[PDB]
DNA sequence: CGGCGTACG
DNA sequence: CGTA
DNA sequence: GCCG
């Protein structure tokens, strides 16, 4: 077992769901507490799990596995043997995490605004509705909205989704592409959002694309809310339901086409998969990734990728297809 | 011990 | 600060 | 929390 998540396949499902799982809400509440460190090790932990070709039944077949010490090691044991780990169960049921992962689930809040919000006392959201004065303009929409924005995307909602998005960018600038990327792309049958890179085939083409496509959507009265030159949009749109509609985050993209494999792997993920490939780029390799492209620093040179398994190949690591990115 | 991804709005 |  |  390789120590780096992108050096081996992790498929979106697996053989040892109850044990990732725990590992993850200690990275989660390692994350609320700013333990940066302490989250990416349970993460790197629970992603190595996922890899695995079969359950762990027994503690030994934890030796010499990766990211496995003496914490996460005893979670593990724990489960093993009774099912629950105490440690998981404290941080779950405490109010401090489960106020938390409510604040911070909400679009525009972050762990810093959360945790502000925690300390001064707020632990519902209808507090933070009596309170908008507290509120910024996104989160006022992310709070309005997070009913719905709680509910899982379904893959059968994305193809109607990109439809009209092409209809936009169409408009926009003829010729020019729309690419699902984001958890979908890896084969999640559900999502917190739709994620999609934006692109045009003669290079430049694109330089001002992105508030042509955000009028057009909003000029169709699809847009419940967006920021607004600019080339990412993180926006809230009206999707159709039977006899009504739900509003869904979308997150739009444009990348020049000489840029489009390094930004089709980096919103590709997952999260962790893209840390962990950047890591090794930088540390392994000595190269600087990241959505732009992938740059050595020595001869001060940028590395002109023509796909993802370009990529891959200039990093010397096997191929790994989306739907085996699921770190 | 230092390091832990790297951008844009 | 938020977002991917 | 774990790696190197
Ligand atoms: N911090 C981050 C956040 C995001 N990303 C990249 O953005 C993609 C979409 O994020 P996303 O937030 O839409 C998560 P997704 O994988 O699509 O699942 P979901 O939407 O169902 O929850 C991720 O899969 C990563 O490639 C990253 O590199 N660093
Ligand atoms: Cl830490
Ligand atoms: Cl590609
Ligand atoms: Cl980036
Ligand atoms: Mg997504
Ligand atoms: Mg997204
Ligand atoms: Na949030
Ligand atoms: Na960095």
């Amino acid at each position: 077992m390789p120590a780096y998540a992108c050096q081996r396949p992790t498929p979106l499902t697996h053989h040892n769901t109850g044990l990732s799982e725990a590992l993850e809400i200690l990275a989660e509440a390692a994350g609320f507490e700013g333990s940066e460190g302490r989250l990416l090790t349970f993460c790197r932990a629970a992603s190595v799990l996922k890899a695995l070709p079969s359950p762990v039944t027994t503690l030994s077949q934890l030796q010499g596995l990766p990211h496995f010490g003496e914490h996460s090691s005893r979670v593990v044991q724990e489960l093993l043997e009774h099912g629950v780990c105490e440690e998981v169960e404290r941080v779950r049921r405490s109010e401090r995490y489960q106020t938390m992962k409510l604040f911070t689930q909400i679009f525009g809040v972050g762990v810093k605004t959360a945790d502000r919000w925690y300390r001064e006392g707020l632990r519902t959201l209808d507090d933070l509705r009596e309170q908008p004065q507290k509120l910024t303009q996104q989160q006022k929409a992310g709070l309005q909205h997070h009913q719905d924005l709680s509910t899982p995307v379904l893959r059968s909602d994305v193809d109607a989704l990109q439809q009209v998005v092409e209809e936009a960018v169409g408009q926009a600038l003829p010729g020019a592409t729309v690419t699902l990327t984001g958890g979908f792309r890896r084969g999640k049958l559900q999502g917190h959002d739709v994620d999609f890179l934006i692109t045009h085939p003669k290079e430049g083409q694109e330089a001002g694309l992105l508030p042509r496509v955000m009028c057009r959507l909003q000029d169709q009265g699809l847009i419940l809310y967006h920021q607004h030159a600019f080339e990412r949009s993180f926006c809230i749109f009206r999707l159709p339901q039977p006899g009504s509609w739900k509003a869904v985050r979308v997150d739009l993209v444009v990348a020049p086409v000489s840029q489009f494999p390094f930004a089709l792997l980096g919103w590709t993920g997952s999260k962790l998969f893209q840390r962990e490939l950047r890591r090794f780029s930088r540390k392994e390799k000595g190269l600087w990734l990241n959505s732009h492209g992938l740059f050595d620093p020595e001869q001060k040179t940028f590395f002109q990728a023509a796909s993802e398994e370009d990529i891959f190949r200039h990093l010397g690591l096997e191929y790994l297809p989306p739907e085996q990115r699921n770190a």
